[PDB]
């Protein structure tokens, strides 16, 4: 029998309103895990190029993690998969929370949606229970009031929901769906999910779920938490306080946000303000914050509470964590009150938090260049802070000027033209980056924002130090207890590792240390997202409770499959080479995998060129970034190297 | 993980030539077992009936049983299912030899086509490779011949291969499907196989199989060895050797087949030869069987030899079991050298060795009654012999006359018309019996002759004795070592059984009596036939090794589910009752199960009325052959009583 995996899926067809579960190949399993693994399986032999983002054969997949529903910390992480209406690429997007626990506790591992529903509706799942429910008087709702009103209705308070706003519903480029304390917030997910009609999808579980070695997986277990307590006593040395840590980004417990507001670039990713954080500013939003945050909430099974209850005077209560409690602020040139406010109206209305106040700020530049006149805003408000809230009305509604900013700031430039690609300048791959334009080139994050599928930096990095320390005595006693670390010459390339000096950046560390850092960090994140294991006790922070080591025995003992680490690693790379050989029958090159023209200021095309050349290698692809006939035969990908000659994207010879 | 059974199947669209390898659903196994249980779920929920069995909508599928390809003595039947072109009902059709086991170590439990091949083809598969193969240069060729020339092709010498004949080609209603010496004979699924267009079926695996519980399965394997070394020294007293001992029926081992010759009609099931066997025949069929049969051979895993390869002179090398040793040579008043020559043909053409003689036997009757003409058989030679390998040369290729017949004799008669109607009178739903015209009612048989699935009398017999002893002294001593029976109560009724006086037929046994023993010997059949296990160490001769008791302890350690008496009997009933509900919703009712209106020379009206009566009770069935909402709710298929009422074949309440 089957472990950790339910061994069922549940296939919707909201054309026919036909639902059905079907049990799945276990040897999918033993070559992609789960989650974003065999998602991208699926996605690949059931969704051609040929199929458009709005068109009824693109799939809207809901993934629970191969280890969800398993004893282990922190393990609940959705993948939520899809063909992206902003980058024409594969869109998978993690959402936290109790939504994935309960789904495997129903009895399945995923949800395939197909076609597209006439009416408004919602899908209700209730164990082996599931059926098809109007959503017409949900119409136009927010995501969290949805949740609420559908767990009166069918009276299941303990049903985990998972909704659009009216964003997702108006098909809104950078739509989310949102789930409590959750989000799947990137790649226009949400706007696939509206325009197949569907509202929202409630599941409630009551089934047991199994694990293949009992004694030895609660073993881990406490392992794990046993690291957690004593990597809490014992933070990373003279780092910042949101990285000492473990989690996400604890933005909800730190006030002090010196780092972000001074190093961060304000507005359209314009402003940099060297010296902004001074003691007026630093008193004003704490109290802002003190007075906000009500309590500091967990994931399922997760002690270390990243996210928070805000509330607001006059305005209903929503959840927040990590860095969309600053986008809102910076890009307005305002204040952390007003961030937290207009948050309120984003989250509910279903919009990703990075794309969206560049996209208003894109916008503002645009009327304040000239390119835009004051006709295409009318009845625009004075104050700087109201002109937000006026356009973000305009757009989740896709109403007169606010129908082209919902496309994102790459599609829309392309249709305002006069010049309006000139301020599109933050995007790689039409998808909007990190507001962050550095001095120097850093050659591993220059890899990062290059290759990186989730198009995200912040979802790519992790396990290597941001910076190296300026003392050798600080390094020593870094790599001291460093025992997640593949190789020990991990250890010795931050152990020369320089601020300044024959072995700093860009020229060191070298292309060769640069490209397998970029290797295993990368190589972290895709097992995190297909076990479902929250980043923020894996690839995420430094020094982590799961790592490359103990990862292979959860998953044995878990799901009763062979697993050490070598096979863990060939695993992770075959379905990161199955979902860039996605993006390659979708017509990405090497061409498309360049930065922003200005993300630095200091610039290196010799060394740019040797980095991606030789990455390329490491990763086994060609020199245009498609991967070969002879690394896809290595990894069991036979069927994808035939359809690329097939296909002539690759040649015979 | 999966056991006993590989877990997967092989969809295959002929029409489309797409080849498919597809994870199947655990809890099938536990509701349906495998063979014939799983295949029965599959046609019900996707052969609707509307679908014509010459429709590309039909399905062929070649399932290999449970336990194939395990350690199990003689279990290595392929079961073959679809819906019959003559009867319009299900056909399911055994196979023995080595092709099932072939397929289990291959890794696969089924095949399943669908769709129609424009072309001939052939289906090759080897392990993991599966591949559609052009067929045209083997168009009319044998089904044995084929073969060959097929291995010789390939380099397979170890291939395994199932191949129609130019019968099933030109789509008789009677072809079969040939595998050296075994043969998939009633129904008409050869015809299902050519309309496909689908030569033949090759197969080579190398893969292991694997069981569960190892130490425990050889065990009950090793226990079986045992029994059959016991009961070969312990043949049961007083029955003729044929049916004295294990296997099927040993007519290539007994030359004496007096009780064959005096009991059976000779000629379209019209003459009774009460002084048949003589001195002078015995001496001629003992002298021409002793050259003919070269070699006793056996099946894959099983010690029994039923079958013999035949050698008669100027001819090729067939091979023959059972009962077409006579039905030939019956069927045209000969002897058995004419028998065992047209039998060579018959089979290399692929021919049913039941209906082809009694349907060239009834022409025969229509051409010397007056209905049919010497103006329908243009060529017809003088002989007796000679006239029969001409009509089965007009058969096969549907020339002429032969084009009627090839139908069967229900059709045949229907299309003659003239009285024809009168000499179609061996038939039980237009599909011919065995010829056997006996004087006195036989409650029990009566029975079976209008339930049975298989529409075959010789399929589903075996477990109670067919005649009742002399003495009591013989009675008590063969119930004394009767472990097989799963209650007592049977016992005590073969003891009380007479040939003659108040205890004797057709009063006794009572109807409850006769009830209770063709359930249990039906029910040991289909646990058979969906374990893939022979009949001829089961469900067909006295006292088999394999029985009630011990068939849970294989599939518990064989598959590694739970199992036991009371589950597996209800298993049985489960799939029974799914593959009556699939003839109902075909149209079969009540009216349709009668037996031949001179199948006893003895009635009784009012007597038969109540055996049907009460075994559709024992059933759980109504007075019309359907099973009630009750029972198909209780056997946990309430899909089944839900479709029924909504097409109106059961009052809702
Ligand atoms: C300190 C760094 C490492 C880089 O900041 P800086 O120190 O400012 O580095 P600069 O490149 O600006 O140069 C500084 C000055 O020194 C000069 N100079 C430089 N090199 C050299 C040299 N070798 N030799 C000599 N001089 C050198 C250079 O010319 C310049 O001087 P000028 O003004 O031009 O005259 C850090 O702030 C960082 O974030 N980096 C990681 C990358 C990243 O973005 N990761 C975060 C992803 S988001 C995330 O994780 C997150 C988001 C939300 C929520 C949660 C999480
Ligand atoms: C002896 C029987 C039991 C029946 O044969 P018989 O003895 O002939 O039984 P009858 O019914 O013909 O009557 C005889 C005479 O006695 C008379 N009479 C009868 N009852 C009574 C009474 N109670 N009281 C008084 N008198 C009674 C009756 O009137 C008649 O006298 P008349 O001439 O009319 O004046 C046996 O031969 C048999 O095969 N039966 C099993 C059923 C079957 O067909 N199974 C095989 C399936 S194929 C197979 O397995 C296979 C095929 C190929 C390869 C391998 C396998
Ligand atoms: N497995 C996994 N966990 C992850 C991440 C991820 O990308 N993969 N992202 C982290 C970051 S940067 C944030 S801001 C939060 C957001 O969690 P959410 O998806 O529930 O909104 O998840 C964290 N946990
Ligand atoms: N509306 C909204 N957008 C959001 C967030 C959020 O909490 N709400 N979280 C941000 C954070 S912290 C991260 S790490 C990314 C997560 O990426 P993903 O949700 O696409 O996987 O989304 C960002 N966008
Ligand atoms: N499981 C099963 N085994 C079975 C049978 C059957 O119907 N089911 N038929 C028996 C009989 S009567 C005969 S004659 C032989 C025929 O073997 P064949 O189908 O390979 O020609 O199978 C024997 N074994
Ligand atoms: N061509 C051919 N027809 C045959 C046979 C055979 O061996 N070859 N077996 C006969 C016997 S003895 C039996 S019991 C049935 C078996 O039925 P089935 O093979 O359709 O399951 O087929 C009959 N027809
Ligand atoms: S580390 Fe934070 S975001 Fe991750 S599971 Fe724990 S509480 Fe949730
Ligand atoms: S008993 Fe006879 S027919 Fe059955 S498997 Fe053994 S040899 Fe073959
Ligand atoms: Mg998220
Ligand atoms: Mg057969
Ligand atoms: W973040
Ligand atoms: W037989």
């Amino acid at each position: 029998m089957r472990y950790a995996e339910t061994g069922y899926v549940l296939e919707v067809d909201l054309t026919k309103g036909s639902i059905e579960r079907v049990a799945t190949d276990p040897r999918d399993t033993e070559l992609y895990l789960g989650g974003l693994g065999t998602n991208a399986k699926i996605l690949w032999d059931r969704v051609p190029p040929e199929v458009e983002p709005f068109s009824p054969e693109n799939l809207l997949i809901f993934a629970a993690g191969l280890l969800c529903g398993t004893p282990a910390t922190g393990c609940n992480r959705t993948i939520v998969s899809t063909v992206s209406p902003q980058t024409k690429l594969m869109a998978f997007s993690m959402m936290g929370g109790f939504w994935a626990p309960e789904l495997k506790y129903a009895g399945y591992d995923k949800i395939i949606f197909r076609g597209k529903s006439p009416e408004l509706v919602y899908l209700y799942i209730n164990n082996d229970k599931v059926e098809i429910r109007d959503a017409s008087h949900l119409k136009g709702k927010g995501a969290i009031e949805t949740a609420e009103i559908i767990k009166k209705e069918l009276n299941e308070p303990r049903a985990q929901v998972a909704a659009i706003g009216k964003a997702g519903e108006n098909r809104v480029f950078y739509a989310s769906i949102e789930q409590g304390r959750s989000s799947a917030s990137r790649g226009g997910i949400g706007a696939v999910m509206g325009d197949k009609g569907l509202k929202a999808v409630v599941v409630r579980g009551t089934k047991d779920l199994c694990v293949a070695k009992p004694e030895e997986y609660i073993g881990l277990c406490n392992e794990v938490l046993d690291y957690i307590k004593h990597r809490e006593e014992n933070p990373i040395p003279d780092v910042m306080p949101i990285l000492a840590g473990l989690g996400s980004p604890q933005e909800m417990k730190v006030h002090d946000e010196k780092w972000h507001t001074e190093n961060f670039n304000w507005g359209n990713a314009r402003t940099r303000r060297k010296d902004f954080w001074t003691d007026e500013v630093s008193h004003a939003w704490e109290k802002t914050m003190d007075k906000a945050r009500t309590r500091l909430i967990s994931c399922y099974n997760c002690p270390m509470k990243c996210g928070a209850t805000i509330s607001m005077e006059g305005l209903p209560t929503y959840m927040m964590k990590c860095f969309t409690k600053l986008t809102y602020t910076m890009a307005a040139y305002s204040d952390l009150d007003f961030g937290l406010r207009i948050a309120q109206k984003a989250t509910e209305y279903g919009l990703d938090g990075f794309s969206a106040p560049q996209v208003m700020a894109f916008a503002f530049e645009l009327l304040e260049k000239g390119i835009l006149k004051d006709s295409d805003f009318p009845g625009l408000p004075e104050g700087n802070e109201e002109r937000f809230f006026y356009l973000l009305d305009k757009i989740v509604n896709r109403d007169g000027i606010g129908d082209i900013l919902a496309n994102g700031t790459y599609w829309a430039a392309q249709e305002i033209g006069n010049g309006a690609e000139d301020y599109a300048h933050n995007n790689i791959k039409k998808h909007e980056q990190l507001p962050l334009k550095l001095s120097m080139l850093n050659p591993i994050y220059y890899l990062m924002y290059c290759t990186g599928e989730k198009i995200n930096i912040t979802q790519i990095e992790g396990q290597f130090p941001q910076a190296p320390y300026p003392k050798l005595e600080q390094r020593e006693a870094f790599v001291e207890d460093w025992i997640q670390v593949p190789d020990e010459k991990f250890k010795k390339i931050f152990l020369e590792w320089e601020p300044r000096g024959e072995k700093s950046m860009p020229n060191f560390p070298t292309v060769d240390m640069c490209c397998d850092i970029v290797d295993w960090q990368e190589m972290m994140h895709y097992i995190d997202d297909a076990l479902g294991q929250c980043a923020g006790l894996s690839s995420f922070p430094l020094k982590p409770p799961y790592h490359i080591h103990n990862y292979p025995k959860f998953i044995a003992a878990g799901a009763g499959i062979e697993m050490d680490t070598e096979k863990l690693k060939k695993a992770a790379k075959r379905y990161r080479t199955l979902v860039r050989a996605f993006n390659i029958r979708r017509g990405m090159r090497r061409v498309d995998e360049q930065p922003p023209a200005n993300h630095w200021k200091n610039r290196f095309p010799e060394l740019e060129k040797e980095l991606l050349d030789s990455y390329y290698k490491l990763k086994g692809w060609n020199d245009d970034g498609i991967p070969t006939k002879e690394t896809l035969d290595d990894l069991g990908l036979g069927y994808v190297g035939d359809e690329f000659i097939k296909r002539g994207i690759l040649s015979a010879g």
